[PDB]
């Protein structure tokens, strides 16, 4: 499928729609922290860059938090340490990266009861291939 292939842009994925935020929805990971999510805010064309709030849901039941920065590099999503690699973004709700090793789905706060881009789980089953997916949203708080 012709618009599921070269929506690689990282600054496009970090950006989405420009509100709300992101969870991750599967994973090749085991024991991935349920609730995983992002949020960028405050982006900046000049530099491809947005402060970036993250975190997962504590034993409690709450979502942690950190701020930092996510740095656009080309198909890269860039937070401190880490580096993720986008196979596919819309920008609007959905995008499949390779994050150490992994293949993850992430979708838009906006679209967590299904409706999201198709290219997302053709993208998400080609890239894991044979290596199985774990569920990450389950019971969730809402996005911060
Ligand atoms: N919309 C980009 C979501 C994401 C995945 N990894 C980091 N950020
Ligand atoms: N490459 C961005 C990885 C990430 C996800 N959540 C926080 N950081
Ligand atoms: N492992 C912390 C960054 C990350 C990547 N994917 C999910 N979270």
């Amino acid at each position: 499928m012709d618009d599921c292939s070269g929506k690689t842009d990282a600054w496009t994925s970090i950006k989405g729609p420009k509100t709300g935020g992101y969870w991750l929805k599967q994973t090749t990971k085991t024991g991935e922290n349920e609730c995983t999510y992002v949020k960028g805010t405050d982006f900046k064309e000049n530099t491809k860059t947005a402060t970036y709030t993250y975190g997962y849901k504590d034993a409690s039941g709450k979502l942690t938090k950190t701020t930092g920065t996510a740095t656009a590099k080309g198909s890269d999503i860039v937070v401190g340490s880490d580096t993720s690699t986008v196979i596919y973004t819309d920008g609007k709700t959905c995008d499949v990266v390779k994050h150490g090793g992994h293949t993850e789905l992430w979708v838009h706060s906006s679209k967590t009861s299904g409706g999201y881009n198709n290219c997302c789980d053709k993208k998400f089953t080609e890239t894991r291939g044979s290596t199985p997916a774990n569920e990450v949203y389950k019971k969730c708080p809402g996005m911060p």
